[PDB]
């Protein structure tokens, strides 16, 4: 039916004359995973191409479109799109190649395939875990400049569809939209580039329960010391020390999970402030023991330091929390 | 024998006329693994196709079916099934391609191959580890709409078989059955989709032994304090503190294993209630030490708080357990 | 030399008449690894096939066998064996395909290739780490039933050889032997299946040193308390508590390594019995402190409980060990 | 258009006569990751080749360059570059091979492809984490010596371009430049080799916060003991011991991350000096307890050792820090 | 130029007559990694073959050798070497296949390719970490026996070269040399096998610092107890106990890294002897407390046990160290 043997499909339609227009539309099937340590994300999608080539015309009375096996795709000419700034990708091939080819009697062509992509995404963690991130996937022709191929979204803003099943356990996904821009390479020329854009917002529940609450509880334990008889030395001393040494484990277990960035994150601030609050309660009792011993040496109830600490330490931590959750909301 | 050179197998049987019927049946060989963190499962199966094509007719006197080498599959036309919402898959190929082709003299065809698939499955953990999950595998044609190909289960409900060796160490597997539904894609049309469905139920033994019992034992240790002379300050204080700090390790070691979901799981409730029970026993002894010191200051046996605590703490935990195992059964 | 262009090698020798006999023999090169968590093992082997096809006859005066390049294997007919219940496999291909083809003037054929296989193996851990396991590798034709192909061991029990270098660091390997059985698939028919069988036995040394000895040592530490003056409250109390909290770490570190099976293992029994032995020593001293305080209240040496405990705790643990190593030998 | 059928492209242009000149230029798209444990780095780049072959001449009136499909690359002759001392690499192939071919009417050729490479890099850690490292990527022809192929940078120092998005979370990247050298293989001859060179500098913030500060804080805790009444034996003893045992955990957690090199790193020096400072504070109190007991035995305030230690320990650590940060800056 | 179309390259040179001689030489580019847990090593190398085939003769006046594209390798006959006892391997293929073919007018051939190999190596750890290991890589023809192919080192002992950059962070590499031996397979015959041999020696610095020193320091801490007043019960008891419990962590952290072999390693001996030294110091103080209490009961300074222990424990450990480092040097 199609006269494949008659033509040289090493050359594009319109070769040696004006540029060929190629239109694109897309459906996203899933957003698969995200990594802070690698700074990337993985996506699976259906991708579709539209153009005309009169070398593929055939006669019929119905004027309708026809589907073909799929092994012909390797004989005819086809556009050459690639995913810019991507780490790895593949086309699915069970039970055969997941590819589709449809042709109309006047030579209009529709071409479709299913792919998975892993792509680069630069991330800012200064407000982590209360952060928002924005991401994009980039599409471009490899060999042909804007003088030979013209690339555009087939139906404007209606060219992107999304599966209703798409979900991530840790993020809310929002704000899917598409854009276009021109790109330049010094050695080879000017090219059209298409963009798919989206926004992510992290759920904080896990971190409250797993990090902010146990820090708070250690700080509240350190306050119990102020209500204990100053003469019980081997009770008041280890009560302070053990909370210092627990807080260090909390601080380590958080930071072991994240990339080694050169700046402070919002969670770091809270934990190190909590640490100094606990550390100071140890110096307070050392002072009261020393001054008691000086009183014994002069001579030979509750101390004013204890009396004031019962008031000052809790007020100060409440003030800190009010400020912190006013800044990070 | 088969006249392969005579025909154009880029076109389906019946091309330009009504739809071709294709029937399917399946045997599951193994259910290989499951992941909560990735929310997916892996399956290995045998998959079979049935249709008629008169271009493959041949003469004989016996009217019986004949087997062919397998290299012909790439010359003739074959249906184009794919696994919807799948992450990855392959066809096995040692010592050769695991593929089978059988043909009858009137052109009826049977085609079979062996494959492994990894597929998406959305999971709810609000009742974890006492949870039940349900799963499915989806099958569809890639290129041909219901106007060109008709896809159905070959023998109704008898079209699914399962290997007697199938097992998972952590789940009971039940309720294998099959269904059908129509699907729509905005750019390309309507398609028939087949479903394989099944249910999983988790064994709880591991979690009892590994999580609920040691929490319970920490709570019971904290009660020993109420039976110890109130004057033994450096004994009663670390006895409380060490149980607080152990309970925190238990809570961490559980949640380190699971995905970071935005809601509370049934195991979380038990551990955090156990934590407050242990935390309160520390505040109780602080109260008794303070009131004893006030009595010393006024002046200058067992305390009523100890007397009551010996009764109230164990009753309250028993009431909690009765309610919890009434809710989660 | 071989008349490859004359014949249609899509059809088996004897096509449309009786079954073709194919004989097999094997040499194992290595048993590569084993996993309890995945329940599988990996093996590398040489696999060999024997049959006659008169379409490959050629003339000569010597009556001897001749070797050919290996690229012909893809032109002639070849049997279609596959490994049943396998997870993955491949054929080696550096510096070329590791394949061999030898032919005699009357058309007898010898065919050989090198492969690695990973295969399923169901494991029972009720006696772990003192367990024994048994395993097998299964071989079958994919497309041809016993009416068209007949599959058998070429030399009976002498058909399996094993490399003298084969070893595993954790298991003793024994009892290599071969068997045969018929298999049935509802949709497709009856098939011959060959079996390779073997037995494994675990070395216990590592577990003695790494698990049973340190548990025993914690139990013996808890006994020291009975020899310490009952008035040293802040010594006798933490001596008990710290052994409880160490034993919990031992119990966790063992079970973190194994699959989450729904039944108790032989190592679990020993560790939880050791735990209750340590837990009871804490309740004993609580009793002696309480009764001493009652004596003080009445009034206002070694206690009989201490005196008896020095005898009863060690006897009871020795009785337990005698029973346990009588059961698990 | 191109007369591909006329010629034998198993032979280079100029075969049997002088060497063919081939020019190269490059753009780096990303520097992907780095490993101290494996001593390697990964890079993604665009690579371009320039030469003349009159067998590819064609007629035209415009004198302009033309682009071709990409399937012709496998028919014509092409240069044979490889990455020396590399571990693994690949060429990208979705949605097709990422390859470009452009030809001028006189037979000048431009050829381009996109690749990812992982390459060897020897690292020195004697100053870690305050270290600087230098790296290079090497390019060479596999089959052709300088007598048959001449390889050079196409535009001198202007032949290397870099993407403005390139970044690493842990390193500052600097000093990209290119060089050339001749190489010799004993069995096969002399070859031209091109070099891409660059420098890395590590950010220290993470290590200050994660390692140097908590060590310092343990040392400062050990000093509190000198301010506590010498008669409080069960307070002063565990205060020392617990800091010893914490410092050991710090030392372990650092070195667990790095390769097992045979020499000391700058971080090791700081932690082991901090350890002896803490260890000595335990021997000091043992001395004061012993001498007090001798005074009791003779007989039957603050001790001079305490008085001096309050001065000497902090001065000595401050002197150490001044020297250390003078050496490592 | 080469008459490739004239001949049947499914047959070796000399087919049906005497054996063809094939010579080999090698250059090692890198030794990439080593695993105790898997018992294997990885190597990257250049491998070269030499033979004569008159079917490849061509005319010329210069009598010099000529290089060809590389796509011809798949048309002509080539030898069939494989790596015996190997786990996996591949040939590199960016930017094309890393393969070289050179031919002289009389039909002498040189053939070369670049490969990476992972190979089996049995290891003995009885002296670990002071151990020495020896390794080899094995090379053989797959299909052809010594009656058809003769395989030898091309230049005797001069046939192996090594890159000056080769290094491992944990081992000293020494003693590279080559050997030959004949091998027999029962079903198929006799074959020539070539060997590459080498020796490794481990650096001990890491283990001294990471394992032997901290054990020693725990033992020295336990000795402090002997210098402390026997009446300070709640000081002397936890001082012993905490060192016992630290030593157990040291023992665990070492053995978690290695394979589970059925015999004792040299590091195990040192750590378990150190453990009993620490354990005995706890029983000593229990004895002194008991005998003091008996003296109190009879009645109703430093004890001789303390006096002697100050001398005996350190002498005994010094004697142990002298013996141990005399045995393991
Ligand atoms: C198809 O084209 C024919 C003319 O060739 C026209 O009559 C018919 O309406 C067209 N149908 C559609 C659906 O565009
Ligand atoms: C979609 O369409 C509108 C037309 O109003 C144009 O603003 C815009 O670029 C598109 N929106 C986005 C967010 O890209
Ligand atoms: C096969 O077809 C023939 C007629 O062509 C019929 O006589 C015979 O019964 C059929 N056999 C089966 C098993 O259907
Ligand atoms: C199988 O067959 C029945 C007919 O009674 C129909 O209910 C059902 O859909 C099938 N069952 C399920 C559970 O899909
Ligand atoms: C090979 O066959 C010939 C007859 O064709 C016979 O004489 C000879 O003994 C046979 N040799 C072997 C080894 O079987
Ligand atoms: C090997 O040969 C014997 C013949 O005595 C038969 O018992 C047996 O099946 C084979 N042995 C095993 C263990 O399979
Ligand atoms: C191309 O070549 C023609 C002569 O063949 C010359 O006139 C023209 O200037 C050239 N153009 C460029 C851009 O080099
Ligand atoms: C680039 O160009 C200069 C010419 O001044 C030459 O020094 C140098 O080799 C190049 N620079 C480097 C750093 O390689
Ligand atoms: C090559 O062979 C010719 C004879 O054919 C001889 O004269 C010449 O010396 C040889 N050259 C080398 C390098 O062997
Ligand atoms: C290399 O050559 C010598 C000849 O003296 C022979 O001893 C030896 O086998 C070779 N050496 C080794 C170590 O294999
Ligand atoms: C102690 C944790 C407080 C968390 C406050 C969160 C406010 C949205
Ligand atoms: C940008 C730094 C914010 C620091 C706020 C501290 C709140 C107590
Ligand atoms: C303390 C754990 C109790 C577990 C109860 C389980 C009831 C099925
Ligand atoms: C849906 C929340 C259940 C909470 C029950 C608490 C049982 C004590
Ligand atoms: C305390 C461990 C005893 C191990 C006994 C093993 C007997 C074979
Ligand atoms: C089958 C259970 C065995 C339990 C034996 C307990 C030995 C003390
Ligand atoms: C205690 C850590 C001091 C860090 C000093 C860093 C100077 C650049
Ligand atoms: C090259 C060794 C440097 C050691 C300096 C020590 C600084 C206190
Ligand atoms: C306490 C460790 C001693 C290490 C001695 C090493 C002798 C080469
Ligand atoms: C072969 C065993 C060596 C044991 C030596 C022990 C040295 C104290
Ligand atoms: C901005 C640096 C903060 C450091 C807090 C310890
Ligand atoms: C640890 C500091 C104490 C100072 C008391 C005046
Ligand atoms: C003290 C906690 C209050 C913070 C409110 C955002
Ligand atoms: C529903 C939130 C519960 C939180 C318990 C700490
Ligand atoms: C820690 C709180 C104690 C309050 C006693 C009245
Ligand atoms: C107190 C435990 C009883 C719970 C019964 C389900
Ligand atoms: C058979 C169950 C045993 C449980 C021991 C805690
Ligand atoms: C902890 C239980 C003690 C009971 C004494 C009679
Ligand atoms: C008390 C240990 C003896 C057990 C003998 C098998
Ligand atoms: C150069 C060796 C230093 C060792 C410090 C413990
Ligand atoms: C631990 C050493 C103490 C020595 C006192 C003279
Ligand atoms: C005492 C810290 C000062 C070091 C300045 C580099
Ligand atoms: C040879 C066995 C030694 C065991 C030491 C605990
Ligand atoms: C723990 C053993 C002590 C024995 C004293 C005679
Ligand atoms: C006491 C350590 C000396 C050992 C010398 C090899
Ligand atoms: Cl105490
Ligand atoms: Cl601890």
């Amino acid at each position: 039916l199609l006269r494949i043997d008659d033509h040289d499909f090493s050359m594009r339609p319109g070769f040696g004359g004006p540029a060929i227009p190629v239109g694109v539309d897309v459906q996203v099937e899933s957003l698969d995973s995200i990594s802070e340590v690698d700074m990337d994300f993985t996506m699976t999608l259906y991708l579709r191409h539209y153009w005309k080539d009169e070398r593929l015309s055939f006669p019929s009375t119905n004027n309708l479109s026809m589907t073909f096996d799929g092994r012909l795709v390797k004989k005819i000419w086809v556009p050459d799109m690639f995913f810019v700034h991507s780490k790895r990708s593949f086309i699915h091939d069970t039970t055969t190649d997941n590819v589709m080819l449809r042709v109309q009697p006047d030579g209009k062509v529709l071409y479709s395939l299913r792919v998975t992509v892993t792509a680069m995404c630069n991330m800012d963690f200064s407000r982590f875990p209360l952060d928002t991130q924005t991401c994009s996937l980039e599409i471009e022709s490899y060999a042909y400049t804007e003088d030979d191929l013209m690339l555009y979204w087939k139906k404007g803003n209606d060219s992107l569809k999304t599966d209703e099943r798409i979900s991530l356990s840790q993020f809310l996904i929002q704000e899917f939209h598409t854009t276009t821009k021109l790109a330049f390479y010094s050695s080879t020329g000017w090219y059209n580039r298409l963009y798919i854009n989206f926004t992510l917002r992290r759920h904080i529940f896990f971190f409250l329960l797993q990090t902010y609450f146990p820090a708070t509880l250690m700080v509240m334990l350190s306050w119990v010391s102020f209500w204990i008889d100053r003469r019980a030395v081997p009770a008041r001393v280890p009560l302070g020390i053990t909370t210092v040494l627990t807080m260090s484990t909390i601080i380590t277990g958080v930071n072991a999970s994240m990339p080694r960035v050169s700046y402070i994150k919002a969670v770091d601030i809270y934990l190190w402030v909590s640490f100094v609050f606990v550390f100071l309660s140890v110096l307070e009792y050392a002072a009261v023991n020393y001054l008691t011993t000086v009183q014994e040496r002069k001579e030979q109830d509750t101390h004013a330091i204890d009396k004031y600490s019962r008031i000052i330490f809790p007020a100060a931590y409440i003030l800190f929390n009010l400020i912190y959750w006013s800044i990070f909301s």
